[PDB]
């Protein structure tokens, strides 16, 4: 059981410091109507760090409910650097109708490979829905090694692949060569096409928040082996794909969504904050080059 | 007001998955009686990541109370990657008698330097006790730049320095060359001496959990500029210091405390776990060279 | 621009008793020619450019040029140096001795600024009228030719026609061709031949092709023909050898493989290069068993 | 047999593209008259890369000749990424009266530890003068492991230590902890003091080209255990120490020597070239803070 294809790491819109739940539902519906295959509530892009556990839960529920009666899957953000917390989130997602969970490598405490293994095993054994690993060492301070990922995929029935955001093409090659059953998911927008053309089966995208049609089309073109068309969109997207990381994600994507009139308010929770006026200008300029779907 | 000198990042003993509160109190007593100037409850070494906010709060209470009627100060771990969580921990520490707080840079969500400034300013403005910044980019995925550290030190009266755990002596020179009024504290036992010998004013040690008398002496000898004697102790500590990081802290230190009979069970919270058998054996071997004080 | 693209081999330089084995070298090149290779690269990194003297370097270029004469196979001569006066000297030699083009690695060790890189390659490009392919390998040189610098050189210098990327940076490969799709992007790492080719790259300068020229050539031409199913088939078959051929710094594993296959007489390097560990030696030997290795 | 103390990695002046041999001798005399213990002709700082073998040998001879009768030693730059070239240079230097050689780790071709061991062994066995290893992975793309350095020091009588330029204080601790008989030499001006206060026995300096009296003083104050003074100079020197690397060495140091009127023209050999105007401005600005000795 797997979750693949074009997916969106949903931004979490705030209004006066709280999640704007109507806005959230509306943004999710906008994803659905633009051909997206799955949404990821409360990943990194959704400011998982600054949402309380109960708000985190509410967002997951809104995604499930908004996606009900549609083919769009909900891959709920359920990671934590504490296994008991990650287990709690995983169980909740399962109990509340999520289709799978995305579970980021523990940040800050730098577990050993053995610890990572037990972390994810405890999580995968706690629910019967697909678990996607999520490697992003630049943020977590640790890496799930290729051996650990493969071992987890083989030992745990529900662990089905990994979202890679380690900027390491070679590891991606290794993963699929040793374990071609696993689903490699691009966590790096700029190289969506190369990852897909090289055996990856989906993306969890930041850019698709703004340009869901473009990211969905890219992903589907590639899965269909229409590489020319997929490369073409990837090339077109390169500028925005890079600019959306001029400051730590999701600062730029939220800024663009606001500039586009897709969210009412440009609000973060500290320590995240508005970009510098210079990057605000930079984001505004790149944005003009693209056609941005409305509601 | 400041909190400097020899300081111990207290490990957090678990018994059957719960904080062993009597053991915790006993360990702190032991530190007090071995010349330590301050104890740091629930820092990284205390597994801040896997304690609930309640357990976290309980550990701060145990420390404050245990140190009552002594010279020994409590520098409460109060960091978080969410500013609202960090403010609550700071306020709690203040309201419950902690002498100051240690506040680690936001991990995982990678805030901008502007975000780090606002994060720490909000924390500093919420309490009137001393605030020590804490820089450990290997763990957080971000660095508080020297400029940001200095601006915060200057702009906020209660922010009085930084614990550096970045293994970057160039930066330590940079901080004190440009702003020698701040209290630079070593957050890595391996370079306590380099930092102390460059005008650092203390340590927040891991090694001092096992050898509080050695770390204390080392620190006071250096503070007295008796570098002959300081380096003498530091050279003696080389082996233990090195082995206490063969796996991510606090895996080795807890393993050592257990071998030394100072804690009842070798228990961690996932994703942390016991060291490899090989490292367990190495740690045990290294400890033989040292005189480990009991209670 | 005139170009040199397609399937290319970064020729090993065989030594016997510490000296260049010129007969073996020529024989190895003829084998490449007979296996569908589009061009050969004498005295690149894989050919131990660093430890050949200037006169040996030049002999190897001459042997490659003369051996390829009367065939379709082009010679893209190694002519890089971290000293511009040496690089220009090698470039002029290559040009005057009939090489079809040159490959010129970014200056290593002295870490020039981007302006310096631009001046370095501009001087090289002005000194000859043959194609120049830039060569970026920051892991080795301690410097990177920025995407901006590459594109500027490509556009400003008539004969600079592309770059061999050996950086394991697919993002950079997208950057290059997204902004300047006229340039020839050439893979300089076998492990990412396919990623680069499938992104519009126009060739490879291969280590693996020393041992398996027929496979690398077919892989490249399938991909160039947009026959991605067949190209992928081959690339997948190649995984094991590609991986093991970098268990130690290239060309330590490739020469070991060439020796084990009886294609070179002695397993000899010039220091500081040396034999792989016995364990890696054994691993290489095992991995080769799975492959059909063409003889002479 | 060892070469330690305050040493200078000499710049090589050009005039109309040729080595300015008179200027070179003059600069060497200036070092000698300012308390320097040894000079290093044709290291990285002396643009080893772009000198011919014949020019490289000429510079070595000039250094030996100018130092003759003085007690100042010549630690000749004899490094190469080709063992036969490094041997050639080593032999030339021994035969022409150099006191020892500095031999950088092979750059570009990334030899294995075994290869590095054999490289250095061949060099050490080619001559009977002291050989100092030189680790600068940022420039070479390889590292001489701690283990390899210790083996070489132990196995070869004339290999007496290493100049470290890897900004890794921890390795410096490891090296002296396992092998306290070796001479650790600072190849990183900004942290000369920390290295010396932690067991180092000398510096091979870029800054000393410009401020030989201050580098000499700092080194000797430290070797005589006057850490207060040594640190003082180190702190003062921080700005020039840092600005001297705003662009790749020796671009900034040559710019500064020219600004000080110590060389006739700001000339490099490509691919090195003049710094940017902005950086020129920065260097000129920082220099005003210092009293620069003339001839
Ligand atoms: N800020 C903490 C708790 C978040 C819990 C709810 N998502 C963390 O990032 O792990
Ligand atoms: N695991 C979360 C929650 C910590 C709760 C307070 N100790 C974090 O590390 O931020
Ligand atoms: N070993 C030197 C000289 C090479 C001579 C020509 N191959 C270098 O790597 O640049
Ligand atoms: N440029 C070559 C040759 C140097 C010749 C001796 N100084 C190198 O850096 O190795």
């Amino acid at each position: 059981n797997i979750i693949i294809g074009a997916m969106t790491a949903l931004i979490t819109p705030f209004k006066n410091g709280k999640v704007d739940e109507q806005s959230y539902a509306r943004l999710i519906k906008r994803q659905i109507e633009n051909g997206i295959d799955a949404v990821v509530p409360v990943g990194t892009t959704g400011e998982s760090a600054t949402l309380t556990h109960e708000e985190h839960r509410t967002c997951i529920e809104i995604a499930v409910e908004t996606c009900k009666g549609t083919k769009v899957k909900v891959l709920a953000g359920a990671g934590s650097n504490a296994t008991h917390e990650a287990v709690g989130l995983a169980k909740f997602a399962k109990e509340h109708g999520a289709d799978g969970i995305l579970s980021v490598a523990p940040y800050y405490n730098k577990p050993t490979q053995q610890g990572l293994y037990e972390h994810y095993k405890a999580i995968a054994q706690s629910v019967d829905i697909p678990v996607l690993l999520y490697n992003v060492p630049g943020r977590t301070g640790c890496e799930i090694s290729t051996d650990t990922i493969i071992k987890l995929f083989r030992d745990c029935e529900n662990i089905y692949g990994v979202k890679e955001a380690s900027g390491n093409i070679d590891k991606c090659v290794d993963l699929l060569a040793h374990e071609p059953r696993m689903m490699l998911i691009s966590g790096e927008d700029a190289i969506n096409y190369p990852i897909l053309s090289n055996g990856g089966k989906g993306v969890i995208s930041v850019t698709s928040n703004l340009l869901p049609d473009m990211i969905s089309a890219l992903t589907h073109f590639a899965l269909d082996e229409n590489y020319k068309e997929a490369k073409k969109i990837n090339d077109e997207l390169y500028n925005i794909n890079k600019i959306l990381f001029c400051e730590s994600n999701p600062i730029p994507i939220k800024t663009a969504m606001y500039l586009a009139g897709l969210i009412e308010s440009l609000e973060f929770r500290l320590p995240l904050c508005s970009p510098s006026k210079e990057n605000f200008a930079k984001i505004e300029e790149v944005m003009k080059k693209y056609k941005i779907k409305g509601f």
